[PDB]
């Protein structure tokens, strides 16, 4: 069980002005810290956010959060469930800002909602330094879905924050799960561009300087933001991610749809060619790395917990310990280990 702590700086808030927070389980024999960003889409205008407040309120407010949560998958403390980092200090950061972790805008007379995702991450890091993070050797910022994109948007800012605060020995790394999307044509980006204006959203500085004003939405797409990042980042992405297919309007397959799906997998595989640490199975799935059976999938005979361990070793090619694992087969479930 991870225990809830509401932020001591109560001006760093969820959408409705209630305090943001984090769930923590300490492991005093470990200098490894895992900070995980929850996902859950986003909202981009007043009417769309009002609808989310009616039926997805835990994603907009801390008022109903439970006192504890169980760590599962990569957040589990049991070696059988988590062969990678079972002994680490574990942190789960709830997603209550609806801004893909990019916002830095408070509620005010002109703003019905606060969008503070980028500031929530910074404040969690600051408050953890007094609970043991000051002694860390590695801080892994991980996340799933919208939280995976959040990793790409925030990992370099966390590294800079710790350097400026005076902690140069902490190695900051990222793990982005299910947050690597393509701005492709549908089978049958406007919302993100509108969202960024609504949230006062911020993107990493080098990417911002490449794309310039009005074009910062480009930095929400992994293949465009990844090459600009300085921190090491491991990318996990299904070749046929269900959220990608939903936005593409894909739900006895005829030739046009067969070609569309095959081209999507080939494009995803191409964007990962120059990503040295990656795990990309040929599956149609919405499943994420905090599920209890995350150990089950393999690419070329290697599981994700093994690949992450090999990544740790590489940051000290390795014989029999690979880190770049991308399926080449062209149709969903051509990998026999895909989630069922
Ligand atoms: C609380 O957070 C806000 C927003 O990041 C910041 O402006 C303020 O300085 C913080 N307060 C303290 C005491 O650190
Ligand atoms: O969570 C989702 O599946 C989609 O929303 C987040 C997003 C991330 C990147 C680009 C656009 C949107």
């Amino acid at each position: 069980d991870l225990r809830l702590h509401l932020l001591l700086n109560t001006s760093v808030t969820c959408n409705d002005g209630s305090p943001a927070g984090y769930y923590l389980k300490e492991s005093r024999g470990s200098r490894r810290w895992l900070l995980f960003l929850e996902g859950g889409w986003y909202c981009f205008n007043r009417e769309n956010c009002d609808s989310r407040y009616d039926t997805m309120r835990r994603l907009m407010s801390s008022r109903d959060w439970p006192r504890t949560r169980t760590g599962t998958g990569i957040l589990s403390s049991q070696p059988e469930e988590n062969p990678y980092w079972w002994n680490a200090n574990m942190v789960f950061i709830p997603y209550c800002s609806s801004d893909v972790w990019s916002g830095a805008s408070s509620k005010s007379e002109k703003n019905e909602y606060a969008f503070m995702g980028a500031l929530i991450i910074q404040e969690v890091v600051r408050e953890l330094l007094g609970r043991g993070l000051s002694g860390a050797k590695v801080l892994l910022l991980a996340g799933s879905s919208a939280g995976g994109t959040g990793v790409l948007l925030n990992v370099d800012r966390v590294a800079e924050q710790l350097e400026k605060l005076g902690y140069p020995a902490i190695q900051v790394r990222g793990l982005a799960d299910s947050g690597w999307f393509l701005d492709n044509k549908q089978y049958r980006t406007e919302a993100i561009r509108r969202g960024i204006r609504y949230w006062n959203g911020v993107v990493p500085e080098r990417c911002r300087r490449q794309f310039q004003e009005g074009e910062e939405w480009n930095c929400f797409f992994g293949y465009k933001v990844y090459p600009t990042l300085r921190s090491p980042v491991f990318v996990v992405q299904w070749l046929f991610d269900e959220a990608q297919l939903t936005v593409d309007n894909v739900h006895p397959v005829q030739e046009g749809l067969r070609l569309y799906i095959q081209n999507l997998g080939r494009e995803l595989r191409h964007t990962l060619k120059d990503v040295p640490a990656s795990f990309a199975p040929a599956c149609l799935s919405h499943e994420i790395i905090i599920r209890s059976h995350w150990t089950d999938v393999q690419v070329k005979g290697t599981s994700l917990p093994r690949a992450l361990h090999c990544w740790d070793r590489s940051l000290h090619p390795l014989k029999g310990c690979p880190v770049h694992l991308v399926d080449s087969c062209p149709w969903p479930h051509c990998n026999p280990s895909c989630p069922t």
